[PDB]
C-alpha cells in the first residue's frame, strides 16, 4: 500500500505516543520521523487506504493529551510520484 | 520551463499537502523542500508559466486549513541567472 | 525490559536532573538525550515496566522546578516493533 | 567592485523574492544566502557602490509584503579586511 | 572530583561571562558548551562538592545582568554513572 | 593582546555591522561569528584592553538600530585558561 499517513506535534514525546498509536491499530509501515525546526516533529506512515485512516485517527486521538500537544493529523491516499522524492523510505 | 513556483508553511505537513497539490494541478517538476528553521518549510516547482501560475495557487488553497498553515505563496516567471546558484535542482 | 519511559523539557538542564533522578530511582538504562528543536531536549529510558513506572514519577517530581521545567512525562511499556526503529540503543 | 549589500528576512520565500529583485536592479553578484537560525534568512551581494545602492532599495520595495516580509535591509560600501572572514564568496 | 554544575543562558554572551566567573570562583574544570536549540546555551563544569557549589553561584549572579540574561543554576554532587554517557569530557 | 569583546544579535545583519563597527574602531581581530539558535549570532574580538573596550562600545551604537537590533555588549579583559577551549581563534 502506498497511501500515506502524517501527524505532526509540538515535541518529540506526543511523537512517539502517535507512532505507537498508529502502528497498533493497522497494517502500517514507520517510513520517517522528521525534526522540521523550532519544536515540530513529524511521523510518517505508509499502507493501504483503509489502513492508513484507521491509523492517523488514532494516533491524532492517543497524543492530543501529551505534552504539548497536536498539530496536524492529515492522509492523502496517493501522492503524485514527484512527491515520492521527499518523502523517506526507511526511519 | 524555467518559471518558479514557491510556498511557504508552519510544519511539514502543510507543505507535503502544498508539494501534493501542486504537481498534480500542472505538469511541473518538484525541485526541492528545503527546511528554512525556527519552523518554516518552503517547498518549490518549476516549468512553464501558465504551469507553474495554475499550480501555486491550487497548492496555497489546499494546505491553509492544514496543521498551522500557509506562509506565503509565490511566483517568479524568469529568476536572473545569479539567484539559480541559491536554487536546488533535485529535492 | 523493553518497557519505555520519556521526559520532554524546556532546556537542557532540566533534562539532566530529571536523568539523574529517574537513573537512581530504579533499574533503567538510559539510552538517548535527543535535541529536538526550539529548545525541547527529550531523555528516554528502557527497563521492566514497574521499575519504568517509578523512574518516570520521580524525574518528573524532580525537574518540575529546574529551569523552564517539565513539557511531558509519558511511558509506553510494550511499543510496537514499528517503533522501534526511531528510538535510539545508546545515548 | 566590494561594497557589500544585505537583506533579512522571515522565510526563505521573501529572501528568494530579494535576491530576484536586487540582482535585476543593478550589476551585483549574489555571494551568499544563509539560514541564520529561528526563521530569519539572509541573502549577500557584491558589486560597486551605485549598484549595491539601487539593488537594496529594489529588494527591499520587493519583498516587504511577501510571506512573512522583510527584517533589514542596509548596505556597507566598503567593509574591514577582518570582516571579509564571515563573508561567503559562493552561495 | 565528579560533582557537575550546570548554568543554563538565553543566548551565547551571557554563557560566556557565566564560565569565567564559575573558573575563577574555584579549582572546577570547564568540560562542555552546549547550543541547546532555540537560543539555549548550557555550559558545564566538575570539581570537587565545595568548589563547584561556588562556581555555580558566582557564575549565576554575574550572568544574570548580561543580554537576556539567566535561566537555570543547578548542581548534582554525584550523578549516576548511566547519566556520564550524556556529559561530555571536553569542550 | 587576550581581552576580548563579545556583541550578540537578533539577526545576522546586525551583526556585520557590528563587526565592521567594531574593527574600523580600534586594533582587533574578528575570531568568530557564532550561529547561537533561534535567531540569536554573536561576534566575537581580541586585542589589547583599551583596544577592546573602544570596539565594543562603537560596535553596539552602530548595531542598535539595524534590523531586530542588539541583545548583549560585553567585555572580558582576561578570561580563565578553562574559557579558552570554547573560544574560536578563527571564523
Amino acid at each position: 500500500g502506498i497511501a500515506l499517513g502524517m501527524i505532526e506535534t509540538r515535541g518529540l514525546v506526543p511523537a512517539i505516543e502517535a507512532a505507537d498509536a498508529m502502528t497498533k491499530a493497522a497494517e502500517v509501515r514507520l517510513v520517517g520521523r522528521q525534526f522540521v525546526g523550532g519544536g515540530y516533529v513529524t511521523v510518517l506512515v505508509r499502507g493501504e487506504t483503509g489502513a492508513v485512516n484507521a491509523a492517523v485517527r488514532a494516533g491524532a486521538d492517543a497524543c492530543e493529551r501529551v505534552g504539548d500537544g497536536l498539530v496536524a493529523a492529515h492522509i492523502i491516499a496517493r501522492v503524485h510520484s514527484e512527491v515520492e522524492n521527499i518523502l523517506p523510505k526507511a526511519p
